[PDB]
């Protein structure tokens, strides 16, 4: 399994390293045949190649079978022209591999219900997966613009854009609890009706999966009032953005949230958290997101479901035994990772 | 105090009557000079005049000082062409009175924190007012449409539309805790930039009101993790739909919330809930939303602030003492209104 490791900036490096200590342990123990290489990306890349996604890195991604990314961004590279800012490096990553679906899990691990803003009974059992469409939507729709008197943007979606993202959703519900909820606004917008219809059409190919539709505004409050009944949620670009962030507040911390951007090319797995530059190098960063992103990589990129689960349970044990500083504990990056490993052997 | 009452369909008449019992009781006790007439609206008017907003109803709203609306809609008329559908009666009512701002209050009454899905700590003391732009945005933006391979909608906003709603937001901020949060998508959408710009500008005339900006995806997180820090939230049509629906979870249920539509003409006060046609006539419908709409009317249309507060508390006591069926209890419309009435003495 050839992995391209793009640590990035800030705490990216130390958390990505934490994940790597887990991968190697797993590798040594069962001979998975792991081969990974670290490439410059984001600010680290700018500081040497003048661009956030240099050619060596670009190739490293194409060659690998999966990408384990860390974090990007930092005040240093915030004065630079947009075309070379760390953030743009990520867009270039996505567009090169044509990643169109952004998987954003939200799971409340047993024992951690106390972290959620919801009462324990409601949080208990949450394990939703928001699948957002990245490439199209009002974020990219033409025409658009503004003058002194008015502004306008266009929410546009084509049949093929909606189909390929719907496929990823049905595909994942199958690995999960066979349930999919398509979120749209078919009661007012044409795009809503076109989205709903297209999802229903793709849905026929997965008779084993229960499909349901919901209006974005209705889904918003549903995710907060009873998120335990949802498995896979699939929606458009802008709606998925709102709903993903909404789902992320459920577990009770961003350090616990991993993610994956799937598409045509190399899968990209990376923690949701930012680069947190002022705590970088201090050794207190919570490696959970990165470790969990490694688990998603094992399962989804390498089909090692059983192995991905082990990592997931070890991490859960660790969170309870030695919670990191952001969970109210004292376990820095190293000590926390040690506890995880102490559950993988 | 000349009120125009438009009961509407389903439970509308049921809930509106519970509301009128309260208004009449306050009238006799305080000598308000209450005068009201009921008018056909929605399916009820369709059946009679073949139109959801007949001429006699229109003149009635124009001569009143405020409108108390019940519910609208029902499958009996759903098969009719949009142009005559009950839901259109609402649009015609809003346009005729040039209503451009929808006020959706999300408040957690002391003692009822228990009803919230959120931890008592975070739901405690919440009192947010979402001021949504009614006439405009993507819902009514041109061009729009769909083909067999694509669909599109247009989010367009002009300077006046924004100024009008913004002005109302700051104004309410003043009568409240003097803090407005403008919700947009400025970091990616021209309309967000345009909205923000225009709001910041209008904000110049209100130096005593604290303005703040937030992206809709960020607000979705904030309203769940720390909703109590907000006062007034002014935003666009669709964003307001989502944010309002979400804010409904804080108090507990969506059927306990009232709304108001302000503009240049006669203000409309109506419960956020639907007509629930299947429980129509069976009693059981919770009139809380209808009574609170009547409370909003007294406060915002007639300035009897102290009286609005008085009925808010009466329903709070009642929700706590004799909970309606949808709140897990068994107090039907009649029995519930009685309790409310008891605490009104």
């Amino acid at each position: 399994m050839k992995v391209a490791v793009l640590p990035g900036d800030g705490i990216g490096p130390e958390v990505t390293e934490a994940a790597l200590k887990v991968l190697r342990a797993l590798d040594e123990a069962e001979g998975l045949g792991l081969a990974y290489e670290v490439f410059p990306f984001g600010g680290a890349a700018i500081d040497a190649f003048g661009e956030p996604f240099p050619e060596p890195t670009r190739k490293g991604v194409e060659e690998a079978e999966a990408v384990l990314l860390g974090s990007v961004g930092g005040p240093k590279w915030d004065g630079l022209p947009r075309k070379i800012r760390p953030e743009t490096g990520l867009l270039s990553l996505r567009k090169s591999q044509d990643l169109f679906a952004n998987l954003r899990p939200a799971k409340v691990f047993p024992g951690l219900e106390r972290l959620s803003p919801l009462k324990e009974e409601i949080a208990r059992g949450v394990d939703v997966l928001i699948v957002r469409e990245l490439t199209g939507g009002i974020y990219f729709g033409e025409p658009r613009g503004m003058s002194e008197a008015e502004a306008w943007n266009t929410e546009r979606y084509s049949k093929p854009e909606v189909e390929r993202v719907a496929r990823v959703a049905f595909e994942f519900a199958r690995k999960r609890r066979k349930h999919v909820v398509s979120v749209d606004k078919a009661n007012v917008l044409e795009v809503g009706e076109f989205w709903r219809k297209t999802v229903e059409e793709v849905g026929r190919g997965y008779p084993d999966v229960a499909l349901e539709h919901q209006y974005v505004d209705a889904m918003a409050m549903h995710l907060v009032r009873s998120p335990a009944r949802f498995d896979v949620v699939v929606t458009g670009n802008i709606f998925g953005d709102i709903l993903s962030d909404l789902a992320s507040v459920l577990p009770g911390s961003l350090g616990l949230l991993p993610s994956a951007s799937l598409g045509r090319g190399t899968p990209v797995f990376e923690p949701v958290h930012g680069s947190a530059p002022d705590i970088a190098g201090k050794g207190i960063a919570n490696p959970t997101a990165a470790i969990l992103s490694a688990a998603m990589m094992l399962e989804h990129a390498f089909g090692l479901v059983e192995l991905a689960r082990k990592v997931e349970d070890a991490v859960a044990k660790a969170l309870l035994e030695t919670p990191p500083p952001d969970l109210g504990g004292s376990a820095g990056t190293e000590a926390f990772t040690a506890t995880v490993l102490r559950h993988l052997a």
